[PDB]
Order: C-alpha cells, then structure tokens, then sequence
C-alpha cells in the first residue's frame, strides 16, 4: 500500500470560506495601507499592486494545514511518519487550529497555526530556519503564492518572519487594522498579529492527488 501526497488538518468548508476571505480582506487592506506603498520598492523590484491578483496561485477549494509531505512514500521519513499510531489513530479525526497571525512576503501569503501539544504528536520529526524555534513553528495555512514559487516556500517564509520575531525585530506596529496591530518586518514581510485568535475545525487526514 502505497501513502498519501502528504498528511495534513483539512478545513472545513465554513471554516476554509472564512479564513480565505480573512485572507482576502487583509490582502485588500495591506495593499491600500500607506506603510505598505510607502515600501514597495523592497517588495518587487518593477504607483498601486493589487495583492489579491499578485497572489495569483490559490487553492482552489478546501484549504489544509500540512503536517508531512510524503510523495506516495518516495520523501525522506515518509513511510516512518505515516506508520505511527499517532498518525494512523488520527485519521478521520477533528481538531481545532488556532491561527495566531496572517503574513505576506514577496513570494506567499498563508496563515501561522499555534498547534497544541496532542496536535504537535502528528507534527514530522525529520532545516537551519529552524534553529531555536521550537518544533511545528513552520505550520501554517497557505493562502497564495506567486506565479514561480514552488511548493513549501510559505512554511520557509513562515520561520522566516518567526526567527526575526525571535530577535525582537519585530518593530513597532506601523499601523493597525480591525482584526489587529500590523508589523513591517522589512524585505517585503509582513504580519498581522491577531488580538483575537482564530480558530478553524479542521479533519486530519492524507491527501492523494
Ligand atoms: N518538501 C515539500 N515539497 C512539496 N510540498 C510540500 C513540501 N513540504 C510541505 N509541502 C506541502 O504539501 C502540500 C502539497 O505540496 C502543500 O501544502 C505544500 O506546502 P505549502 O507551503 O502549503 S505550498
Ligand atoms: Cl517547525
């Protein structure tokens, strides 16, 4: 028998409308802010740009919150990962994400997930982005990406913005919008931190393409 695509949370469909449309709305909101325009010559290196359509490459429909990517067996830990009973008493199982922030960078937009600790025993054991953050960092939701990004680029940029985080290079709050306080973190990054968590039903389960 052979695995999935990859194993991950797959949102509901109310669950998946409403963080894609937060996705949007932010998306709409950082590209008419005066901070983001004023610092969009280190965003592309070619005025107004419209996010929504920069973040061209979507998904299509549900949206999912990756755990391990096994590539019907042929990546590394693969097969290790999906014979847990951790993993295999999981599947079919609900949970419930937490989403703590929204992000964009020149090549993603996704949403960071804070996983708990039953959640993080599903989280692959097996990158240098990952040097003192902590295990399950790097989950997240992808939101969009542009045109030549390949795929598990949005988890890169996600660890990314968290390492300068962890250096209190955070900055102060450049402006602030309905769903909370929006950080300018330099090279086109940037972070909406939440004042309220959002929380997204969620199956655990593979995906096979
Ligand atoms: N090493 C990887 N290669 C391809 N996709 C990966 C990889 N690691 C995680 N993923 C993710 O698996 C899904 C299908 O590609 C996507 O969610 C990929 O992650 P994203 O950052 O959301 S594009
Ligand atoms: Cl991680």
């Amino acid at each position: 028998d052979f695995l999935p695509l990859y194993f991950g949370w797959f949102l509901t469909k109310k669950s998946s409308e409403t963080l894609r449309k937060a996705g949007q709305v932010f998306l709409e909101e950082l590209g008419n802010h005066k901070a983001f325009k004023k610092e969009l010559r280190h965003f592309i290196s070619g005025e107004k740009l419209e996010l929504v359509s920069y973040f061209g490459k979507r998904p299509p429909g549900v949206l999912h919150c990756t755990t391990k990517f096994c590539d019907y067996g042929k990546a590394a830990g693969a097969e290790e990962y999906a014979q847990q009973e951790v993993v295999k008493r999981s599947y079919g199982k609900a949970f419930k994400l937490s989403i703590s922030a929204l992000f964009v960078t020149p090549k993603t937009a996704g949403a960071q997930v804070v996983l708990t600790d039953q959640e993080l025993q599903l989280w692959p054991s097996d990158p240098s982005a990952s040097e003192g953050l902590p295990p399950g960092s790097r989950a997240h939701v992808t939101l969009g990406c542009a045109a030549d990004v390949q795929p598990a680029q949005t988890g890169l940029d996600l660890l990314d913005i968290l390492q300068q985080v962890k250096g209190g290079s955070q900055g102060e709050a450049v402006g602030e919008l309905p769903r909370g306080k929006l950080y300018s973190l330099g090279k086109g990054r940037w972070m909406l931190s939440l004042t309220k968590k959002m929380e997204v039903k969620a199956i655990f389960t593979g995906y096979y393409g």
